[PDB]
């Protein structure tokens, strides 16, 4: 039976990277990686080196498509120097870590020869204001796709895409666990913007920032493992960033282990477990690269759109 | 404020013809067209012939693409003469033209230089079968989404498009009302695939026809025309298709006007519009190029998506 997918296991894909060069230390990588994430530049050589080569093959070609159009409908000719910005979401649960995946591909990608500006811009900023979400009773909502300012996240992406100057985004507070009053990210005309966020590949009865990607990632790991990580995360957070007195979440420092798993499971089956069960899994199967994880944070397994 | 897309009128649109020759009788023409269509060959120079333009700037450039991924890939590299096919979707509600706008742009992309294979594909083929609706309570449902068998019909696209030698369709009698018992459409490694249908640019948790698409038409009208052009369509085929002793619907042949506008409105009340507004129009945003009819069947307005 034919197939739109085509699967690799970590031999295979690695055999694909060619001459693509590593040009990331072992010190940079650490400044990207999260809490709990185990890549090492191995996993970087093995399976992001493909990864970045799969997508510069792409890059150029997808821009043929952007040019046939403005041909077609008789247009300058598009400067060299500002081309339609080539789009990648990636997606995953939380936990998953997909945000190392982001950081990991823009350190690579702006390092790729003739050094392309290269945005890295997460959904978080898109979430409504705690004050607006209360209002809107979602405060125990947060990741599902209601809590987030979906038309001004299409906006941004679409200003961007379209050619813009400069587009703003607003920006999170980890710390506060709220929006930052004032704060705006300002993305200006990159080659390459990298979106990350939990459902950023979700479609709808609008068209969507999903409808914008050039390409998009898919991480992936099997539910239980997903929610180990994430347990165990919520764990070593209470001597990091739960630690800060000015945290919204220190209270959580003070938990004993068997306490702090409590907690953790309830948010995990109440907010987490839900959110990836009803939206973020099934917008897996349009992804164009799943890299599916092992229970210890290894890719060792990936599934390609060929179609 | 930008925008994925761009309007046009009929005088802009028609400017982008240039030199793309017409290829087509009016006699041709007549054998395509639709019981109540209004379609002429000068909509077709205005309207169909900037279409079989853009697409065929798409083509190449979208063949691009897949070549891409497979010299990524280490492939062979693909046999000039079997190309990845170019599958174009055309979609719209029931009597809105879209059947005819479908035969249409098979004939001009036949005609075009090299002379093409472009197979043309209804859904009609998809839908279960009368026992199998009936067992599903679905005998009243036809035209949505889950009268259709999804499954096969997800499975002969991938087939066609993943370069198979020969993929088959099952076969709807209109006369019958039902799928032929052993007919089969056979489609050959075409160079092009016309899929058309009320709802093949839906979107969902599964890899569906519309993720496969290269380039989509919608064909548009307001809903009160649509429903003008259905009811009026169906009092016409009173002596034409009604008329046949055989035909499933014969009993409608020897109703009145006044009875056959009651019978008509009471169809589309209860089956093609609540289909048309919960479940054809939400796929409008994403289609590649809109075509916007007046309540004459003119097309005068037309919404390329540039992102
Ligand atoms: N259990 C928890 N409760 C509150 N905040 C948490 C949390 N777990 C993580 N966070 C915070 O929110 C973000 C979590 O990101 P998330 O887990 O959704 O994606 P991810 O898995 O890609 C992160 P990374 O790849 O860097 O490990 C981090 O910035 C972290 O500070
Ligand atoms: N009111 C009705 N009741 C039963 N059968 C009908 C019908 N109206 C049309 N049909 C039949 O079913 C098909 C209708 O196609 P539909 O209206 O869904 O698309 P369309 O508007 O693109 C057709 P065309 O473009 O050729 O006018 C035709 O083959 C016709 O024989």
């Amino acid at each position: 039976e034919p197939s739109p997918y085509v699967e690799f296991d970590r031999r295979q894909w690695r055999a694909l990277r060619m001459s693509t060069p590593l040009a990331l230390t072992e010190e940079e990588l650490v400044g990207l990686r999260g809490l709990g994430e185990q890549i090492d530049l191995l996993e970087v050589e093995e399976v992001y080196l493909p990864l970045a080569r799969l997508i510069h093959l792409q890059v150029a070609a997808r821009q043929r498509l952007f040019a046939a159009t403005a041909e077609f409908l008789g247009e300058p000719q598009q400067n060299p120097d500002r081309p339609v910005p080539f789009i990648i979401g990636v997606a995953g649960s939380v936990a998953v870590g997909k945000s190392t995946t982001a950081r990991v591909l823009q350190a690579l990608l702006a390092r790729w020869d003739h050094h392309p500006r290269v945005d890295l811009v997460t959904t978080d900023g898109f979430l409504y204001p705690n004050a607006e979400l209360q209002r809107r009773n979602l405060m125990h909502r947060k990741g599902f796709p209601e809590s987030y300012n979906r038309r001004a996240l299409m906006r941004f992406v679409t200003s961007v895409k379209s050619g813009s100057d400069y587009a703003c985004a607003p920006v999170y507070s980890h710390l506060h666990y709220d929006i930052i009053p004032g704060a705006e990210q300002v993305v200006r005309h990159p080659d390459i913007l990298i979106l990350e966020g939990l459902n950023v590949l979700q479609t709808g009865p609008t068209l969507m920032v999903s409808d914008l990607f050039d390409f998009s990632l898919y991480v992936d790991a099997r539910i239980e493992d997903i929610e180990q990580w994430y347990v165990s995360r919520f764990l070593a957070m209470r001597t990091t960033a739960f630690a800060d007195p000015e945290s919204h979440f220190h209270h959580y420092a003070a938990f004993s282990d068997s306490q702090a798993v409590v907690a953790a499971r309830e948010i995990w089956r109440t907010i987490n477990r839900p959110n990836l069960v009803e939206n973020i899994l099934p917008t897996r199967p349009r992804a164009t690269l799943v890299l599916r994880k092992d229970a210890d944070h290894s890719i060792n397994r990936l599934r390609l759109r060929k179609l």
